[PDB]
């Protein structure tokens, strides 16, 4: 792939409808924790053990406590350079008649954080729930989430589980349902949501130039937009610290931190 910042400036100039990836590559730069790697754990698990259906039907106490944590912690992170270069994009193309949408996995909030109006969360939200029994989702922001949860989440290695009787988890507050609150996060192997596929697949349709950031380029079917994109012929470019298994099928790869090369490559 291309290295050409001036010949990717050009193709910027001219594109009416710019789609935005972005991956955790994005998050890790306001340093928040991924609990995907390289060692990075809560206590003793990782991410892949505890962001999953098993882990929150063994134990839906354990699955709130790092859920919790992962919430609190958000109060200490805020958006950096690449977030801030992408919404200002969007805001300052917006008044030209040109649209930016980004397409985030990220589940910390930061892209709204930093502005982005136009934005597609493909894998949830920390800051959502949805009901297990009525399936209703909704916004939650409040610290702690409930009271038991007061003081837990602890990330040290050895601290003791909450144990939290699922009465005391977050519960519905819909009348009638009362059921057991999980987060409104896409855990592995569940399914995405189609209503929201249907949205990433209009814009994937009608983008004139495609921006592929700090995306490891794996997990699915995330790592599969960019490719359908770049059959029509649209310029993808890709901003990470490192070649993925999808670089050679990009027409720019910019290595680096995404916060330091989104600035220039959006000016
Ligand atoms: N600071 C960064 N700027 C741009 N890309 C980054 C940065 N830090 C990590 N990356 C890349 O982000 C990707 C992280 O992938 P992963 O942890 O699987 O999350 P995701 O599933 O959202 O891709 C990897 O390609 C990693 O090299
Ligand atoms: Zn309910």
């Amino acid at each position: 792939p291309s290295s050409s910042m001036a010949d990717f400036r050009k193709f910027f100039a001219k594109a009416k409808h710019i789609v935005i990836i972005s991956g955790a590559g994005v998050s890790a730069e306001s340093g928040v924790p991924t609990f995907r790697g390289a060692g990075g754990y809560w206590r003793k698990w990782q991410a892949q053990d505890l962001a999953t259906p098993l882990a929150f039907a063994h134990n839906p106490s354990r699955v709130w406590e790092f859920y919790h944590y992962r919430r609190e912690v958000m109060g200490s992170k805020e958006p950096n350079a690449g977030h801030r270069a992408i919404a200002e994009c969007e805001t300052r193309l917006g008044k030209q008649g040109r649209r930016v949408v980004v397409i985030t996995q990220n589940i910390d909030e930061l892209h709204r954080k930093a502005g982005t109006k136009n934005l597609l969360e493909i894998h949830g939200s920390l800051f959502k729930t949805r009901c297990t029994s009525c399936g209703v989702v909704a916004e939650n922001y409040k610290s702690p989430i409930c009271p038991a949860l007061s003081g837990k989440g602890a990330p040290e290695p050895g601290t003791q589980d909450a144990s939290i009787p699922v009465e005391k988890l977050p519960r519905c507050e819909e009348a009638g349902c009362g059921g057991l609150l999980r987060p409104h996060v896409v855990w592995f192997g569940e399914n995405l949501d189609p209503a929201i596929l249907e949205e990433v697949d209009r814009e994937l349709a009608h983008c004139d130039l495609c921006l592929v950031v700090g995306t490891s380029s794996v997990v699915y079917p995330a790592a599969m937009f960019a490719p359908q994109v770049a059959a029509r012929g649209v310029p993808v470019a890709e901003f990470n610290t490192e070649t993925t298994p999808a670089t050679n099928r990009f027409r720019f790869h910019f290595q680096g931190p995404c916060g330091t090369t989104l600035p220039e490559a959006l000016a």
